[PDB]
């Protein structure tokens, strides 16, 4: 199934795998790059399935825990380079300590978390704070596994934290911002409300684990790239492209929610980006007609990008990918 | 749908349609390899969308195969071939029900105006049904109500029931529907094979005579022959309609998972007496990049990929265009 330590070709902070390197089908290689990632503990035959429409190219999967302090598995299939990958800098937290410094007064003995669970949309209720209060109240203990398993594992999927005297709460918006490596507040903005935040967060890509594996582009495009980035969500792929200090000149963003595509707008006003950001809210109008005239004005796509989401939206990708990647051959 | 009315395709060789040529087809979508796409012309809401999406926004050629022979069949054929020059297969198939069974005409009601079939299907009228129609006219002389008559008439269009004696109805035999679909007699006829197994492989199979008024623009590009992937191949009913074009298949590669419809294809292979290779795969699964290479490498490259819908899976579709985009990525090199 799933690798001994999930660190694909490998990761900075750890001594390498076995298979360092791979050789891929030359239907894979040649303009452009692509990147999908899709969540690595799926159903079966799903990777089989991605891996056959993604010339049969073997997914990397890894543990975003290697690069921060809250873990996430995923599968990233791709024909970048693999070797000469560096990591993304400034350094992101890598322990709950680091990213939560004042959580720690707060934290009991017996909560062993030094990383976070995967970070995810919904969140621990008013109520549940209140009540794991009530369970713990009773002091001067350690109070049994039924008590401390109750907690661990409520504290576990909730990702909720020490913040004071037997009392937890979630992560607050920006905390999980920049455990995803963005910006902070990149999510904060006009109408978009606390839980509306919470939801573009749980699906995005972890900006520091992306930066590693795109940062080999660095070297690649000095002049800098085109980007096709398919359901783009709050901008990931492209955060990790401006935070590598690779140039982007054009960017076609799909996005089909309205308040991720204001997040990602104010983004590239907010860095004042010089290249164009071009936007479509469906996937399913990036026809061959018009790929043909984006491809013919500004020059072909350097790297397509995506994430999974619609089940049937990642044949979309694949569609995409290389109606992209024909018109890009011409001899 | 958005379903033309009459539905005759791109033409048809009594309405050929000559001093209209197909509009020039997008970059991306011309050949080679030449491609054909089957569906059924009603299929459900958005599903001609997707296929039209995925198959570089092509607009289907929908046509009955009323045009072509005596049992009406809609469909879709969604492809990048050449309508010009087109013409109609030869020897001719039944246009009506009187050409395709002139025994049928001593037993005809004069209220029965059928002249045309329904679209054949897999599944086949009760013994019960006909006993009960027989029975229930039992009147002397004939004509009895219109209620009665109104019944009978629509369990006949249903079940595509013709009379075959005094009062008495009965459904196509196999070797009737094998001939209203342009096959050989007793194509699907062979050791094992039940009669319920053959009026299934035939219900939904290509008319052939259709299929090949389209294919047969193809046997002037290419005297030498061709190589063909057909994908969903059934009972042959693309390999059928080029063989009686006159085009030589130096190389098939059919893919087809019901061994009966692959025992059917090899029998015809061999009885036809044909030199070329045939390659059996069953999975469109199994047709990957390295595979097709491989194939390619050793036969020189396809100049047609054909494929029949298995579905109103529904996955399957996009195996279709994946082994599409392979190979024509492959041969571009
Ligand atoms: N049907 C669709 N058409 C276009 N875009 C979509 C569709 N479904 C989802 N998306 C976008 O794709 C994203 C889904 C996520 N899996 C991707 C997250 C993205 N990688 C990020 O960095 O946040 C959402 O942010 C949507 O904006
Ligand atoms: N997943 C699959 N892989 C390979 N073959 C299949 C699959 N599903 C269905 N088939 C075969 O493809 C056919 C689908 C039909 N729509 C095609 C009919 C065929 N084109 C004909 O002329 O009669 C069926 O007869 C099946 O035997």
């Amino acid at each position: 199934r799933l690798p001994k330590p999930m660190i694909g070709f490998g990761v900075p902070t750890e001594p390498l795998p076995a298979m360092v390197r791979r050789t891929l089908p030359e239907q894979a290689v040649g303009p452009p790059f692509f990147y999908y990632e899709n969540v690595a503990l799926a159903p079966k035959g799903v990777w089989d399935t991605i891996s056959r429409f993604l010339y049969d190219i073997e997914p990397e999967f890894v543990d975003s825990k290697y690069f921060c302090a809250a873990a996430r598995k995923r599968g990233y299939i791709h024909n970048l380079p693999v070797e000469n990958r560096f990591p993304l800098f400034p350094l992101a937290p890598r322990t709950i300590h680091e990213a939560l410094p004042l959580s720690k007064k707060w934290w009991p003995s017996w909560d062993p978390r030094t990383k976070l669970n995967c970070l995810q949309t919904a969140i621990g209720s008013a109520q549940l704070t209140n009540r794991i209060r009530k369970a713990v109240e009773d002091f001067d203990g350690e109070p049994p596994m039924r008590v401390q398993k109750f907690v661990l594992d409520q504290c576990r999927k909730w990702n909720l934290v020490w913040v004071g005297r037997n009392k937890v709460a979630p992560l607050e918006p920006d905390e999980v911002e920049m455990l995803l490596g963005f910006p902070k507040n990149h999510t904060r903005g006009g109408g978009i409300s606390r839980t509306d935040r919470y939801k573009s967060l749980g699906n995005s890509f972890q900006v520091d684990t992306v930066a590693y594996h795109l940062s080999v582009l660095k070297d690649l495009f000095p002049g800098g790239i085109n980007v096709l980035s398919l359901f783009s969500g709050i901008g990931g792929g492209e955060v990790a492209l401006y935070r590598l200090g690779i140039p982007l000149n054009t960017v076609v963003s799909v996005e089909k929610s309205e308040v991720n595509r204001d997040i990602v707008r104010s983004w590239w006003e907010q860095t004042n980006q010089r290249g164009n950001l071009i936007h479509f809210n469906d996937v399913q109008q990036l026809n061959g007609d018009r790929l043909e005239q984006l491809i013919e004005s500004f020059g072909g796509f350097d790297l397509v990008i995506g994430g999974s989401p619609e089940s049937s939206l990642f044949y979309d990708y694949v569609r995409i990918l290389d109606l992209v990647k024909s018109i890009m051959s011409r001899h």
